[PDB]
């Protein structure tokens, strides 16, 4: 077999379940005997076949068709390989789902993709638009030579007995053969001419995450663009593992962002970049002793020019599943405290609390101890700052082994080595900034009004909302969820973010993910769209800036999950077709998380008055992709120029399939023009 390319093809059009033969080509009878290689390919599928089959090569007679390779892509964007010869013989397969797209802005793209079967490193390796996606190790190094009776090479698809199966529809816009294992690097710059969308984070940028999730942006009156997202380093598990919330920036109407930042993080986990096993026994554990915070929540008051970062504050092996009843908080002298309970008493004996200047109290002597915390919640014994080994995190085989190392960190009340331990619910945390994210304040909890009948009360990540006009104009809102008296429910404030005053929006007591979302009326009213845990997003409105909602009513029109999916809905600044409009991000589809869609709702004057007053016509809906591409949480943002910008999961983030899987966090940019259908 002579080294370089064996075989090169271009501009090949493949009706569906038709295929094309390479079996005339000059190389033909190398590429059906190669012992290793390279195959590297440009291609732009027009099909909605569930499995499609770019290249392979393999026996096609009867009884046979389990002998065969071949390099594919699913409907749902996912890629991989198969390298059969009967699974008696072997069976080795490779992939990674949400790795390709089919369609953006429209129109159907091509996407380069490339197959490294390295033998003297016995090692397989997929690449996809300029990433690494996979990796497969082998003892036993098998290629094309080592499947018996091969008998075609094909494109677009699989003979098997005789028929084409997986078959492809598209074209194949170039494919390379080659007998040689070219570098990753090589691969990496040649895949990577096709590419669509940015990222804002990303493996291997500052934040150290090789992981992120629930996105939040949101352009400032300044003509800044700001962002952040859940940076999760163990793997894409929620809360009861290690997260940090990441921050950036853009200058220059979301083109470039800046260096990411971390202004909400733990350090009793370090922060690093790991891969996160797939397989099915390594994907389901977390890190079970870290504190983290959870879910991103931006707002600006335009008055003060001021923006807050809010997010969940989890104490140390708490996520909102196990965290417990109560608000954490003591009333002492008719004010709430945090309590505290000392490493040596009872495991349920919290008999001290924080109080002013961050002098920690004996509620039993009512004693000041020699103990306090700054106002990042660090203890101190005396002036003198108290500190903990810090834990790292690695995998031994199947097993997440958490050990201390030789690095001290403070100690802080929420780690789980710490003297003064925190009451393990869920906590309210922000901080706010005055130049842009150059500098934060101090951690404020705000917590303190969580109801003791609650599990947990969390926010609704997005951003939150200010009112403009009427008689509430200025007041902060941002939205909440919970398991207790009420599920949907917010919190305000009427001078510019010190004090928060928390509202009930109903009576339900079950505890679904209510996360919503805040759009405010022409009039000053307000219109909340959430998730709820049944068949719809649901619609309160209210009439006294927040104070009390209406009942839900379903969303007419626009399908869901039942276990449903975060959802991002903003007001517009102009007219659409010359009504005040609302712009809705969530994906469509009834089961799974995908089927991206962009909806622009027209709001109408009824002519009644109260709650009946508006009613929005949900006149326009852009698919961002096909119908099986994922998509999950979103945030949308009118940039300073007229577009709509977007970032979201491009991938099912509630999937079992899908978990672990690094750079999905996209950011898109759409005009009114093209979301209205108006091209
Ligand atoms: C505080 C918290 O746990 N937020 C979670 C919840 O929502 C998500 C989700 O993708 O649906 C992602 C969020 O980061 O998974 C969680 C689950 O639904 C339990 O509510």
């Amino acid at each position: 077999i002579p080294e370089g390319i064996l075989m090169e093809k271009n501009n090949v059009d493949i009706a569906e379940g038709q295929g094309y033969s390479l079996d005339q080509e000059a190389g033909a009878k190398y590429v059906k005997a190669m012992t290793q290689g390279t195959i590297i390919l440009s291609y732009k599928s027009t099909s909605e076949n569930g499995i499609q089959s770019l290249f392979s090569v393999g026996n096609s007679t009867a009884g046979n068709q389990d002998r065969h390779f071949h390099i594919y892509i699913t409907n749902s964007g996912g890629i991989g390989i198969e390298l059969r010869n009967t699974d008696g013989v072997f069976n080795y397969t490779l992939d990674r789902p949400a790795s390709v797209r089919a369609l953006y802005k429209g129109e159907r793209v091509f996407n380069t993709v490339a197959l490294k079967a390295d033998a003297a490193n016995k090692q397989c390796r997929l690449f996809a638009n300029g990433e690494l996606l996979a990796t497969l190790d082998k003892d036993a190094f098998k290629f094309i030579s080592d499947i018996t009776g091969v008998d075609n090479v094909t494109l677009g698809g699989t003979k098997r007995q005789g028929k084409i199966a997986y078959p492809f529809g598209g074209t194949i816009g170039d494919i390379k053969v080659y007998s040689n294992a070219l570098s990753d690097e090589e691969l990496i710059q040649a895949t990577g001419v096709t590419t669509y969308g940015e990222n804002i984070f990303y493996a291997g940028d500052v934040t150290e995450s090789n992981y992120f999730r629930i996105p939040s942006l949101l352009t400032l009156s300044t003509g800044t663009v700001i962002s952040a997202a859940d940076a999760r380093y163990g793997g894409t598990h929620d809360s009861k593992s290690k997260i940090n919330i990441a921050f950036a920036k853009s200058t220059d109407g979301g083109n470039t962002w800046s260096e990411p930042t971390l202004p909400l993080k733990f350090d009793d986990y370090i922060a690093k970049n790991i891969d996160w096993p797939r397989d099915s026994v390594g994907k389901n554990v977390q890190i079970q002793g870290s504190a983290s915070y959870i879910d991103p929540v931006l707002l600006e008051d335009k008055l003060t020019k001021r923006i807050f970062l809010f997010a969940d504050l989890m104490p140390a092996g708490i996520g909102s599943s196990n965290a417990s009843v109560g608000s954490g908080f003591k009333e002492v002298n008719g004010k709430k405290y945090l309590k505290l309970r000392w490493h040596k008493d009872a495991g349920r004996a919290y008999d001290y609390t924080i109080r002013e200047k961050g002098v920690i109290y004996n509620d039993a002597t009512n004693q000041p101890t020699e103990f306090r915390v700054d106002g990042e919640y660090n203890l101190y014994q005396h002036d003198t700052n108290l500190t903990c080994k810090q834990y790292d995190y690695n995998f031994s085989g199947n097993n997440l082994i958490e050990s201390k190392t030789d690095v001290d960190v403070n100690m802080n009340i929420f780690y789980k080595n710490s003297v003064f331990k925190a009451f393990p619910t869920n906590y309210l945390a922000m901080r706010y900034s005055d130049d842009e994210g150059a500098s934060w304040s101090d951690l404020d909890i705000v917590s303190s009004f969580k109801p003791e009948v609650s599990k947990f009360l969390v926010v609704g990540p997005g951003i939150g909302k200010q009112i403009s006009t009427g008689e509430n104009a200025g007041r902060l809102l941002v939205p909440l969820y919970s398991k207790s008296s009420a599920e949907l429910g917010f919190m305000y404030s009427d001078d510019h973010g010190d004090n928060w005053t928390y509202v009930e929006a109903d009576n339900l007591t079950g505890g679904a993910t209510a996360e919503a979302q805040i759009v405010e009326m022409p009039d000053g009213s307000l219109k909340t769209y959430l998730r709820t845990g049944s068949n719809c997003i649901a619609e309160v409105t209210s009439i006294d800036g927040g104070e009390t909602w209406s009942d839900r009513v379903p969303l007419q029109g626009i399908s869901t999950t039942s276990y449903g999916t975060q959802l991002s809905v903003i007001n517009y600044s102009q007219p659409i077709d010359g009504k005040p409009a609302i712009i809705l991000s969530s994906p469509n589809a009834t089961n799974g998380r995908k089927n991206g869609k962009i909806w622009i709702g027209l709001v109408n004057d009824t002519g009644n008055t109260g709650i009946d007053k508006y009613s929005v016509e949900w006149k326009y809906s852009y698919a961002v992709d096909t119908p099986q591409m994922g998509y999950s949480y979103s945030c949308l943002a009118e940039l300073p120029d007229g577009q709509v910008g977007l970032l979201y999961e491009k991938y099912d983030s509630w999937s079992r399939n899908e978990l672990h899987l690094k750079d999905i966090l996209k950011f898109e940019k759409y005009s009114i023009s093209e979301l209205t259908g108006q091209a």
